[PDB]
């Protein structure tokens, strides 16, 4: 009779949501799972590895639609590029609104991690090229829209002019 | 006896070492050894004083950015390119030249809506004045956000900085 990786992950997430990462230890997670401390270690060496897997999981799940996105038949690559960028923007904004607490926590955590951040942006750049058909411009395009998807600016996405600014930026890159 | 300049200089000396949160006016008056309410003539509040110090620091940082102008014969596109590079290089070198100050004033300005709004609005004007792309200023600054927003400072030394800047320029020009 043994723990599952997901019951550990899940319990960790519950505790983090209650009191934040900084105050959450493997000992807290074991205790709440009614299991001896040492049993956690075969899954996670330390809370940092466990925290990294949580953040990545959240990032993976909240982004599935951005990466799975298809255009409607009859869209030009440009119109598709536009609609996809809007969806990316819309998706980060929506999440900030409905999952605010964890958005802040995970998004903070991911940004402080160079390898994770680069990986994510690499994926965004690839998708961008797949949809637009603009070879090797994917980075340039993602970066040009930094304001609209980087979480630092999330608290500014409900201000007057957001849409027009998005459209205005799009006019330059189109 | 007392001058705005010596008040500011002492205030900036103090928050440099303990930061705005902790620093009080009491701390400043006592540090100037000047009487108390003698300070209220100049600043009835500490947030007033910090904004002044912030503004003053932004002016000096960006002076060269607002002073720049093109050479005869340059196309507006090229001049926009060069100005955008100067804008980025300036933020980058300020971060290297004094991090502590860059952190403390940047931290404060970003959280002050009107202060940032004004500054990006100024940059937007400049971008139009240089480029001639009327009404597109705000969009052009917004497009280059990665290169001048201080949140990104600690990245500007990573590999591919120059190249990414060029690639962004290629799609906006």
């Amino acid at each position: 009779a043994r723990l599952s990786q997901e019951i550990i992950l899940n319990m960790a997430e519950k505790i983090i949501y209650e009191k934040g990462m900084e105050k959450t230890t493997l000992y807290d997670i074991a205790s709440n799972l009614n299991v001896t401390h040492a049993a956690l270690y075969k899954h996670y060496r330390n809370k940092e590895d466990l925290f990294q897997k949580l953040a990545l999981r959240w990032l993976e799940e909240t982004s599935r639609e951005i990466f799975a996105w298809t255009q409607d038949a009859g869209q030009t690559p440009d119109d598709a590029l536009h609609d996809w960028l809007w969806l990316l923007a819309d998706t980060k904004k929506k999440r900030y609104k409905t999952d605010r607490k964890m958005f802040l926590l995970y998004t903070d955590y991911i940004e402080q991690n160079e390898e994770l951040v680069k990986n994510h942006v690499a994926h965004l750049a690839q998708k961008a090229e797949e949809v637009s058909g603009r070879t090797n411009q994917g980075n340039a395009i993602i970066t040009a829209f930094t304001y609209f998807h980087n979480p630092y600016f999330a608290s500014r996405w409900e201000q007057a002019g957001y849409v027009d600014l998005f459209e205005d930026v799009w006019q330059i890159v189109k």
